[PDB]
């Protein structure tokens, strides 16, 4: 239900991550990016991990190997922009 | 069931929390401590976090409001070190 | 003993990341910048022709310039714009 | 233009925590460290007399000395040895 896996990404950035797990399904996953420690829930229908904190909404993509950390400002106005696109597990 | 808290410690030494419950219990906790990203799994009859790296098992207990960082090195004679005892959510 | 002038300043960027700095200075003029952004301590020497920071591992070219108060950090692999809105806190 | 030396050096210290450092040298002497511990960026001027590199900020007074290659983090608020067995990996 607890798993640990680091990611090397673009420019050799590394992702720290925890998964967390719920009777078979993805629930949570915590990141370390730009400094910061993000918490995100799984939402299914989405198929991608968004931060709780709705101000600073980070999300999170982990999809056949390749994972994707990607943001979106708060503004209602604002694009989601993708931050690092080449994640893979180490 | 996902919360984020920060705490301040001794030295202002700022630990980031992640907590996971699961159907109104304690589950996980992650944490980033001496630049580590550290998961760990609650333990319901030790009423702390340990982590689930056996390798590198710190432990965290946050209690009345009070939060202990500790550690116990690998080697069976190791005896568990406190490393930050005066934590309190910021 | 010689004492070059160093200097702590916190950048606030967009995201509200911040990247912390410190700068050390050698009679006078810049010298040296150390950075931890993207999870990584970054050392980076002035280039005073270029007007900006630049990275001494040449295989993780950050480049780090800040003109006014506003900070760009970039990066090159053989330049990219990472932070565009960094202001000194 | 003056470039001081600037050498990046990790040690690796009990329980496997990682300190990262940057040296930055003056003329032949030890002038600035910057290390990265306790998730904060801590800046340290050389302080010859002491043999140990002294945090700029008197508030949160950490020390660090590297001799032959075993380093110690220290701090004191008004000493704890914080890492004891630090090695320059």
């Amino acid at each position: 239900p607890i798993e640990r896996v680091d990611y090397i990404c673009e420019r050799s950035v590394v992702v720290p991550v925890t998964y967390i797990r719920s009777n078979g399904a993805p629930a949570a996953a915590v990141l370390e990016v730009e400094g910061k420690m993000v918490a995100l829930q799984w939402h299914g229908d989405l198929k991608k991990y968004v931060a709780i904190d709705e101000q600073d909404s980070y999300r999170w993509a982990d999809r056949g190997g390749q994972a994707t950390l990607s943001h979106l400002e708060a503004d209602h106005t604002a694009k989601e922009v993708t931050l690092l696109s080449a994640c893979r597990a180490d």
